[PDB]
């Protein structure tokens, strides 16, 4: 029996006895993602090059997500990688939910046509006060839903909630997200490690030792393969589907890591944990970090539970 | 003025005073690339999952091979076809026989298909040189003999990169109209880049020259900035980023693979031809990739390619290790 | 604020305090219409002609609507123009609603590439009896929702409910129906008449007289223009947009006309009346006919109220 | 073997030993038609209605105009949208003159009726500097003509010396696929097509002929009536199903309504190449010598037997 993102989301809303507000948020997000996919894939580019005789993808993607979420009547605070401060929804359009998102992840990769994506995390506003940027400062444990859209060789939306992780393929012929992977679980242990080894000179000693174990296995297993696409959504999605480990640890140009807690690390950590994986900063679970800045960065090590636990053991040995 | 791949190829054929046979070959290739691209982006996947009930099923690698084979045969422009999917070269039937020999990888990056990472198609076009009946040996030409080569990349967007004597030109596929649009003319690679690309998981089996060269990128002895690392895992994606951003891409020989992994005829040679036409380099370490005279249509070759300064720097380290 | 069919349908369900079953039905119907539209526009026809080295459009369209409605868990009885008997949904997937539909209207225009469409009408099951065809034998007055999809120069879905008639344009780039005309109302009087004048030799006398007045007005008024696409959806949609009158009347050889009450006349009559128009069989309003057979025919005269009332005046003259 | 419009046009050019100029013209026109089809079908309409926070007539004209100019194959372009002929700048001039309606039937586009692009291609006849008069050639001189129908599906019908060929646009890949080769119209049809709202204005020959279709004096079956209201849609049905299409003169349109250069002549050329007929009542449409680029003509076209039967009735009334 075929299922779609629209029907699946609506059915889960009916099960939870929701008022329909979260369902409208997800429907609006789904529409914005389809519009981003069309633009990322350069539909209409012929008009830019004069077939009949202007917006950067970063701005258009932000505008698409911002406008659809505002018009959903489901949100009150919107945090985006593109905006210095949180956007406060006007009272007439205001709902209960706080959405933190990266409208287009993979900035180094647009010009070379490597996979990009959108990352999102949805929180519930806990106060009766007027909404503010402070409402976005919540640990990932408070996430109601999270996931990402990957604009790779095909477009797929991965949605994680209490019920688990579910993957939907965009059928561009009919503009419909089709459920293709139900209740997905990551492999217990993988065979691929993913990180930028160009920072080897500045690596944490724990990072250096862990990578050495991947290349020279102490138990005489086969060495891991290496893959680093350079876009977090692509590297994380491969980790979900194939298993393994993804790392963006602290380096010296990024003593707290590079990736952003609220809208990059927390959503990916939430997807991993709902899929039976792990996601750590080295000191604690990513989802347990209590942020003080909506744009604060965090080191992230996520993936198959046996691979993350192995890195943690190396990290503990180095204190 | 706006320019399309169809218009561009036709005009180049007019300039060269061709009979139109190569123009028809390229037209058929472009149509096949559009069809592969549509399937890669999963058009009609809803029917596979039962939107209409239990009433295509072919895997993308099979369908891509079928598309390129059928379109090239129907172009009336080819006589010998070499594919990664077939052990022996396909000899085109006499009724549909043209002058050209095409070696192609219909869908490069197989390990990345299920994780939705960029994949692509690679092709190299040769002119038949002998007067014998067409056979496999007509595909055993060095890359120097290439008439045209390039690739289609099915990434965040779909781009056809076409390299010929006139240089390298990039076309963006506009899916709204099914038209490849010329977006970068006569592209030239950077003299030197800041990205290195290889599978470092094989470090234990690295050739000593590779070990030293990679060490130079992570720990530059001259106090310059260490290079960034990128390894998508699909040759088309990694090569295209090298073309666009500069840098170096390596799939070298190792202790277990004396001839590397990538195939000379339809992976290394077309990429080498694109790199050289763009002002880059492509070597096996011992010689230029384009100068290797193959004896087997599926023989492997080590490949190091990218910005000329970076490739030369590797060759310096390679010669130090002899 | 931009509005989509998905968001509009969901919000109307929230206002109605529905359980979400009708919303799921409409979502499923929306997906099927997009799938039909993609097939009608011949997506993938290159593979049928051997680009890589069978099912009629009516059958595929019927399969799409049948499967999407069944999997919605919202229907119990399905009456299609393409099926001899009413289809009874398997007990595990049964919902409260009865759907009568023509999956592809205008079959004679398929091969000449003239506009075609899909017509649907939605009823609530009125009894707790075991579902059967009698649950579809309801007067059009009992309709909960009705409308049509038009696959013309563009694809549009027209949805009629208690709130009125709303028109949504399908954006193929993203597979989204965009609300473009809200709460639409037909003109009081039009200037176009629509019927197959090739049947003039067998015309009912009222039809002969009425059409004669349209072409040779006794006033000093201009004669009406003539349009007859040959697909009911296209001719009716033009009547809604421009005003005027559409007729497929009875004659001596066809005392009940040709068009079918359940899935052609009732849905179009419902749209017309919600738009401020009329639709009559001559003897009574189309929506007041109580059917006894699921494929029973009915004469239909519909359009602007002044034009329909003028025809009924001529109809009364000939008894 | 699968065949595309691009391959078909190129192979025909190779057969004709052309220099490739007309092939570039047809390739450019094919690209514009795909762009019009995407726009007609409302791709990206969500952005017009504010998803992120040019009228079809003008945009269709710009697509055809720009693609034809950049083809380097044209010198004079006549469009229904432009009052005067467009003269290509000398640097981009080719030998061909193109007369087209970029979007026919758009006068009723608000009801989503089928629309289309109609085109006729001429070789420049005179050696004078290019001007409007270069488009005043009879339809007899057409090198190529046809139309793109944006109906339930998009199809390009291309008529040349070799005959009439029909290509379906596969929107999944943006490729025109040859689906009907060397098509011929039925000798006699069963459908008549015209706006009977002008019945009060019809000349006695038209009135008698239509009466014969509804009341056949020989007890045969009456013809069916179809009138989409868009010339491309009605003519294509006539080509594919057989029958007759009529837009005769009336009080509002004493010289007819449809345009000779870019509506009647291309459709007349397609019909004759398909074994059909197209007449004004007095002469073949293709033999009329235009004096004004936007001049109108009455037209009766379709299956040869149906047009011949009309012409007997016309002769009966002188
Ligand atoms: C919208 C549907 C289902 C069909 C008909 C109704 C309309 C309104 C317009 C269709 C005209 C058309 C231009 C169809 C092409 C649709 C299409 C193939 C959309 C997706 O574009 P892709 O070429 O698939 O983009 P990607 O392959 O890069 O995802
Ligand atoms: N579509 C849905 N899928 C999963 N959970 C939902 C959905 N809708 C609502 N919920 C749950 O119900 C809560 C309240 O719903 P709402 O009234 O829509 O805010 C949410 O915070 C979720 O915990
Ligand atoms: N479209 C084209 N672009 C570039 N070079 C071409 C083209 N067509 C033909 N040529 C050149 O002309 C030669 C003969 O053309 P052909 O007659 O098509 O075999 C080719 O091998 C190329 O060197
Ligand atoms: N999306 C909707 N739009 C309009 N009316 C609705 C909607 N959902 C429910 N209703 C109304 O509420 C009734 C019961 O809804 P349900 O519980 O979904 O069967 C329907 O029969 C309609 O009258
Ligand atoms: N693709 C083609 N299809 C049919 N006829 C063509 C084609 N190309 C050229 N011709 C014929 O050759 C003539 C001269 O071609 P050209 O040199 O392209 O102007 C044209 O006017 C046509 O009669
Ligand atoms: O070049 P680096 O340092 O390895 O950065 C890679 C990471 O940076 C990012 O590009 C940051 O996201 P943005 O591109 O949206 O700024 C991640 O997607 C990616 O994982
Ligand atoms: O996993 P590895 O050893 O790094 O191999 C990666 C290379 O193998 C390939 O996948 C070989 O191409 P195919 O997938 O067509 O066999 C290249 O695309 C890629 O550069
Ligand atoms: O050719 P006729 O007798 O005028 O019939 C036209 C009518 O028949 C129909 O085609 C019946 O619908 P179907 O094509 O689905 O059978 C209507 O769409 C149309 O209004
Ligand atoms: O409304 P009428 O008088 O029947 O005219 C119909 C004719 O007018 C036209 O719409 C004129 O063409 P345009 O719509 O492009 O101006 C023809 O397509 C059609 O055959
Ligand atoms: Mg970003
Ligand atoms: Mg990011
Ligand atoms: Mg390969
Ligand atoms: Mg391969
Ligand atoms: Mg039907
Ligand atoms: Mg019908
Ligand atoms: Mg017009
Ligand atoms: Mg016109």
């Amino acid at each position: 029996d075929v299922n779609t993102l629209t029907r699946f989301v609506m059915e889960e809303g009916r099960k939870a006895r929701g008022t329909g507000e979260l369902t409208q948020l997800l429907n609006s997000l789904c529409t914005a993602v389809k519009a981003i996919s069309s633009a990322v894939r350069k539909a209409g580019i012929a008009h830019l090059y004069g077939i009949a005789g202007v917006k950067k993808l970063d701005v258009l993607s932000n505008d698409l997500v911002m406008n659809m979420l505002k018009s959903s009547f489901a949100t009150c605070v919107l945090v985006s990688e593109e905006d210095k401060h949180a956007i406060i929804v006007e009272p007439e359009k205001r709902g209960k939910y706080v959405v933190c998102f990266d409208p287009l992840d993979g900035s180094s990769n647009i010009d070379c046509l490597v996979s990009v994506g959108t990352i999102f995390g949805i929180y519930r506003k806990k106060s009766t006060d007027e909404p503010s940027e402070k409402d976005a400062l919540q640990p990932g444990r408070n996430l109601v839903a999270a996931g990402y859209a990957l604009y790779g060789s095909a477009t797929m939306l991965v949605l994680a909630m209490d019920c688990g992780v579910n993957c939907f393929m965009l059928d561009p012929a009919i503009g419909e997200f089709i459920l293709v992977d139900k209740d997905v679980k990551i492999k217990k242990k993988g065979k691929i490690y993913s990180l930028n080894e160009g920072y080897a000179r500045d690596f944490d000693p724990a990072v250096t030792e862990y990578i050495q174990r991947k290349k020279f296995p102490p138990d005489n297993s086969a060495p891991y393969g290496a893959r680093y696409v350079g876009s977090m959504v692509a590297d994380v999605h491969r980790t979900l589907v194939y298993g393994g480990i993804f790392l963006y640890p602290a380096n010296k140009k990024s003593p707290n890591g590079k990736l952003r807690l609220l809208y990059e690390c927390n959503p990916m950590a939430y997807v991993m944990e709902k899929a039976g994986g792990m996601a750590t900063t080295g000191k604690e679970a990513v989802l347990d970090v209590i942020p003080t800045d909506i744009h604060q960065r965090a080191p992230v090590i996520l993936g198959s539970p046996d691979d993350v636990l192995e890195f943690l053991k190396v990290y503990e040995k180095h204190s």
